[PDB]
Formats: structure tokens, C-alpha cells, sequence
């Protein structure tokens, strides 16, 4: 029999966020430079305001930065992970968290993100920053319990059920994305519902404009950032229609799950209807699965963690529905690489004009595998826990400790 | 016409929480000390915990802490609110909020609170936390608002509906709330679905006893903070239906609203099933609203602020249901006064042991209005704004500024 040892410390470190430098990049894929695809008048909930519309960044969407989580055993072996919260999410694990995790022993995984959850519950509305925390904890301590064990998660997880990983690619430039050996490309609206029928008219030619450079197989995908209603998400999937859009997503802030099922009715005949990156907690997925939508796409490090994502897996799979996690890199990729339902998956590009292969998590994660051609080959994940080592030459800040 | 000043700072402080004094009070309610009926034993999602049954500051319910906002007018009037969230809830308003609040006239009340929850959906989980943040500079927002016209935040509104405010009392002695002029009682169950039928005997008697000692007409309620599953409440409601207890609330977890409307379906003739809360924002009271649920209980501190509330009385009118907030203080009051589905309000025992009027958010609130006799009457709320002033004894915190 494998001895185990226990954890002896757990660590929470930042970077970015407007506690520290601006782009630092990493785990926030949102906190970028300027001159960014990313950044570039995409439709939100904010871009209604004269003030926002042009910029995300404006309104703030990379004030938290990237929260880096550490569990180290008694033996010294050390696993990590990163996530989207920063110092707060600093202060959640050193203040709080820290107390179920400590003294455990690295198998105890479970375990810890059960009483992670109940803990917080008081606190983490069920998603968002909090939610992003114990996900960040949770990835961790899979890391750590795989390089203790000398296994990829993956293989922990009971295998891989492909040989490797197709990828589609999220960002301004589908045509480039098809040029690299991706299988489709997602791109994200600029107007929204204050811009009516000429921002229906826009988007809709964005999309047209690809479809005539891509061709029909290469599939084209319209990211919707919680940024519409109803009328208009129902208004622009038809407009998009004569394209074959594969998917229109997360039309709707996430609550509005009631708003989601009548968007589904409402959709053109084969085209999908996705959301799911800003949900967390089980039975939130749950709910959201009921609505009918055709592909639930929860980020791992925000919806609660590996932990999490293989319950949603399942959850899915028993309605025939699948699951296509959002971004994520190798914390989406040991998990998606043994599910049956999750055919293919997402590449969100942190290049700046979408031209090169720049790595998901770009520069805090040491030898991260990018798709080559596409593609990520399962000997790629062949290494122990997620297979990659903390950037330590990153200027990471310890805003905490206990 | 009057002339109304612009916004010139925010700022924010905390006490209490993991890196100040434990037991500061104020507003984390549950930021006490030791032998405290509000830490005795309380049934939670973490009970079935060994090590974190006995106590709810165990499993950290405490961390949080007082987040206290001011505002300050270029007249150098201002406004404050307290709620719970603590430092992480100063970085939320000191690194990303202020920007849609200096600079706003001070009646932009609506408009600072929709471009909070726009700027914030991706990491805000809909409630706790970052909820509970969005809500305290909402209310210090309307404090500064009426305390810059002179008037009541009540008569703002559209002035009271009755001239008193009756309250029930939440805590272990329903019989000395009696005494002191209450309405109603409401206890904590201290067991949970690890304890089965000896659990649900022993709350059942626990309310027996109270049924005895305080009459038929005095109120008996039982609160089940999240602690509960479907099955076990259903239970528990049964063996109590023979005391007539008045509702049975928040069962379940928050997310559960399926599983809430399947309670409610199985609740005793008459029993009515509550919850509320835990949950924010006004599209969540919506999927709650439709569960079936006979009152919706938003802490004006958690749900969204005063701004929220207000449309979640609405919401609840509509259908005929009745809201009735969690604790709040002069935060509810100046609401609820003016609502006519808000028939009577909650008085959250902070005294250790439920013997005395010990202020709701004391010590942070000067001059804070207690009930007597179990009544604030409206006179008693005929001051500026929310009607009180911080205490700056206290021993405040500025870990951010801007
Ligand atoms: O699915 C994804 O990769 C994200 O939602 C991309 C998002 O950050 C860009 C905004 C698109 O409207
Ligand atoms: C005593 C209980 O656990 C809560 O702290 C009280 C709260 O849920 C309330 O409704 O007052
Ligand atoms: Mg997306
Ligand atoms: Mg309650």
C-alpha cells in the first residue's frame, strides 16, 4: 500500500488586480494590456453606458487579478493552482479556508470542498469571487494529491476516453484561428441591445464576413457576455441563422435561468443555445441544465473546482446534454480528456490580435501546453497533478498569512 | 427648486472579522463572543461536522466582520451604511466602486446601484460577499441622500403605512420575548438530518415547551438556517404542525429552489415556508417568489440594498405574498414602515442570552432605536437619512484607500 502524507501549510498569493500591476495576464484572462481583442468594444452589461462601452477594463473587469493557491504536504511536495480573485481571494483562504485544509490528508479532497462549501455558504452567493477561491483551492489539492501519487489527473480520474484534445478558438480572428488548425472560432458581439437593429446588423455581418472566409465546416460561434435580453438574443440567432452559427452564448446574466429556457424555445431549429461560465455550485447547474439549453460551460477554476466540473460532467451526460468548460487550460484538460461529453473544447486567446499561440495562462504557469495544430495530445498531459510548475520569477505578493 | 451637492468620497472601514477583534458586533451579527444563544449549537450545513457542530465561529461564521461605508458631499454632508463583509468588502469599494460613485449627483441613487451590479456580475455570484458590499454603499447612499434633503429615508419613499413597527424576536427565549411585548418568537433548530428522529423530537419539544410557556396567540417560528434537506423538513414541519408553528424557515440552501418548492408543497395546512435571506438580487426573489413560498426575507444589508428591496416588496405584492426582512435595523424600518405587505418585522436577539434590548447592530450605530415593548413607533424614525450616526469610538480600519 501508498503512504500518504497529510498537508502541513497552505499559501495564497496575487498578482495584478488593482492591488498590484495592471495586465499582469495569468490567471485573470481579462487582465490584459491595451490595444487587447479582448478589450475591444465587446457587449456587456456596462456597454450601455457611454462611459464603458469601448473598454471592459473601464468599468473594471480586471480589478481582482490572479489568486495563486499552494498546498505543500509534510514531505514537501507541493501542489498549486490559479484562479481569477486575487488578494481577496488571498484573504478567503489564509483567513478562513485554511483551517479545513490544513491537517488533512492530500487524499482528503472531497472532503475539504465539502466543508469549503458549507463554511462559505453564508458568503459565496453560490458563485463569483468566492466560488473562484474554493475552486482555486479545490485544483490545488487535485494537483498536489496527483504529484504526490506520481500521476496525471487524468489518469486519477479514470483515463482518458480520447487520444487527444480538438480545440476551437475564442477571438476576433476565426479566419487566423482556421489557419492554425482549430476546428472553429468564437467570436464576441460589439453592440447590444441599445444599438437594435444596426447592432443585430453589425454582428451579423462579423459573422457573415468569416463564414465566407472560413468555409461551411469550420464551425463560428458568437459570445454574448451576459449581454442582451431575450428580444435581442432571439433577434440575432436568426439573423445568424442563414450562417449556420453553431451557438449563441450566455445571452443572459446568470440568474435569469427563466429567461434562458424561453431563448431556447425561441431559437432557430439546430442552433445551440450555451451559458454556464459565471455559474457555480452543483445545484446551480442543475437548475440551469432544466432550462434546456443545449451546452452548459462552467470555467473550472470559478464553478467550484475539478471537483465540481466531474459532477456537472455527469449531470449533463445523464440528460444527454454536454459540457464544453470555459477556458481553463490544463485544469479543464485532465478533466474533459475522460469525458464522453465533452467532445471538444476551448482555446480563449491571449494574444493580443489573435495571431499567435500565447498560453492560456500566460506567463504564471511554467511549460503550459498550447494546441499544436489544434490540438493537445494526451502524452502532452502525461505528468504528474496538472503537469505544470508555478512561475515563481512572476512578482507574486503575500498579502496574508496565518 | 433645491440644489443638490455631488459626490465627492467614499470610503470604508471595518471592524471585527479574522484580521481585527473577534466579537466587535456591529454589523456581522454573528461576529459575538463566547456563550452566546446565537453560537449554542446552532443546526448549519456544517453540523454533521464533529469539530464544527457546537459552534457556527468554529467553521468560521465569523471571519467577515463590519464593513461600515461613508459617502461624503462636496458640502461635506455625508451618509454611511454597515453590512457584512469586513476588508475585502473595503477593497470592493476602495479599488473598483468608487468610480461610478464620486463624482455622481447625490440622487443617483438608481443609477450608481445598476452600474455596481452591471461592473461587478462577473465576479459578484449574484449574493453574499460582494452582494453584501453593493448593498452597503446603497444604503449609505440613501442615508446621505435624505440626510442632504432633511427628510426620513420613510418619507422618501412615500411615508408609513401604519404608525408602529410591531416585531417578533428571533432567539432562545420566546417566553422572555413575550414579556418584553413581542408579537412572536423565533428559535434556531439546534439538530440536523445526521441526527433523524431524534433530532426532529428534540426541536419538536423545544417548541412544545415555548407552545406551553407562551400561549396560543403568541407567535412560535422555527429557523433552520440551510441546515436541512427536503425530506427531514417535511419531517420536522409535520411534528410541529400540533404547536401551530407560524412558518418554518430557510430549510434549504439558497440555490434549492426546486427543492423549496416541493417543501412548500408538502408543508402542513396552514404552516407557511420561508426564505430569503441568504439570496440577492431581484431576478433570484423572482425564481424564489415562484417556488411558492409564503414570505421572502432579504437582509436589506445582503439582498442588493434599499434600492432592491423596495422592487422585492413589489415583486411580493404582485402575487400576494408578504416580505418581511432579515434583521436590517433602521435599514428595514425605514422600508418596511411603508409597505403594506410588511405587516411586522424581525428583532435579531444580540444579547447573549435574549434577556435585554441590546441595540441590533450595536455598538456601531449611535443612537440606534430599539423596540420597546415591542414597537418602534414612526416617530422614533423622524430623523435625516436612516436616523443615525457612526460611532467612532469604535476602533475602525482603513486597510484601502484611493
Ligand atoms: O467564453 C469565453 O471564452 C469568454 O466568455 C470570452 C469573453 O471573455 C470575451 C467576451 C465575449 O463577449
Ligand atoms: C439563529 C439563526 O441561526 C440565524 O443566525 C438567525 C437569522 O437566520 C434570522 O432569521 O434572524
Ligand atoms: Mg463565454
Ligand atoms: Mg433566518
Amino acid at each position: 500500500i501508498m503512504t500518504l502524507p497529510k498537508i502541513k501549510h497552505v499559501r495564497a498569493w496575487f498578482i495584478g488586480g488593482a492591488t498590484a500591476e495592471k495586465g499582469a495576464g495569468g490567471g485573470d484572462y481579462h487582465d490584459q494590456g491595451g490595444n487587447h481583442w479582448i478589450d475591444d468594444h465587446i457587449a456587456t452589461p456596462m456597454s450601455k453606458y457611454r462611459d464603458y462601452e469601448q473598454s471592459r477594463q473601464s468599468f473594471g473587469i480586471n480589478v481582482l487579478g490572479t489568486l495563486i493557491v499552494e498546498v505543500e504536504a509534510e514531505n514537501r511536495q507541493t501542489g498549486f493552482a490559479v484562479s481569477t480573485a486575487g488578494e481577496m481571494g488571498c484573504f478567503i483562504v489564509e483567513k478562513h479556508l485554511n483551517r479545513f485544509i490544513e491537517g488533512k490528508c492530500v487524499s482528503d479532497i472531497k472532503l475539504i470542498h465539502d466543508q469549503m462549501l458549507g463554511a462559505t455558504m453564508y458568503y459565496s452567493g453560490s458563485g463569483g469571487l468566492v466560488m473562484n477561491t474554493i475552486s482555486c483551492v479545490d485544483l490545488a489539492l487535485w494537483d498536489l494529491f496527483g504529484k504526490v501519487v506520481g500521476l496525471p489527473v487524468y489518469k486519477l480520474l479514470g483515463g482518458a476516453v480520447r487520444d487527444e484534445i480538438q480545440f476551437y478558438a475564442t477571438g476576433a480572428r476565426p479566419d487566423l484561428a482556421k489557419e492554425m488548425g482549430f476546428i472553429g472560432g468564437k467570436m464576441p458581439t460589439h453592440w447590444g441591445p441599445h444599438d437594435g437593429d444596426a447592432g443585430i446588423r453589425k454582428d451579423a455581418a462579423m459573422v457573415a464576413d468569416m463564414r465566407e472566409k472560413c468555409g461551411p465546416d469550420f464551425w463560428l460561434m458568437l459570445d454574448c457576455w451576459m449581454s442582451q435580453d431575450v428580444n435581442y438574443a432571439t433577434k440575432l440567432a436568426h439573423a445568424c441563422a442563414p450562417f449556420n452559427l453553431k451557438w449563441i452564448e450566455e445571452c443572459l446574466p446568470p440568474q435569469q435561468y427563466e429567461g434562458y429556457r424561453e431563448l431556447k424555445r425561441n431559437a432557430p431549429a439546430g442552433m445551440m443555445v450555451t451559458s454556464g461560465e459565471h455559474h457555480g455550485t452543483l445545484q446551480s447547474f442543475r437548475t440551469l441544465a432544466e432550462t434546456g439549453i443545449d451546452i452548459m460551460q462552467p470555467d473550472v477554476g470559478w464553478c467550484g473546482g475539478l471537483t465540481t466540473l466531474v459532477e456537472i460532467a455527469a449531470l449533463a451526460k445523464s440528460r444527454g446534454q454536454l459540457v464544453v468548460p470555459h477556458g481553463s487550460s490544463v485544469y479543464s484538460h485532465h478533466a474533459v480528456i475522460t469525458f464522453t461529453n465533452t467532445p471538444f473544447s476551448e482555446f480563449l486567446m491571449t494574444s493580443p490580435d489573435c495571431s499567435t499561440l500565447r498560453p492560456q495562462f500566460d506567463p504564471i504557469l511554467l511549460d503550459e501546453p498550447v494546441p499544436v495544430n489544434g490540438r493537445i495530445h494526451k502524452s502532452v498531459l502525461d505528468k504528474p497533478g496538472f503537469g505544470v510548475e508555478l512561475n515563481r520569477d512572476c512578482h507574486l505578493k503575500r498579502p496574508y498569512s496565518h
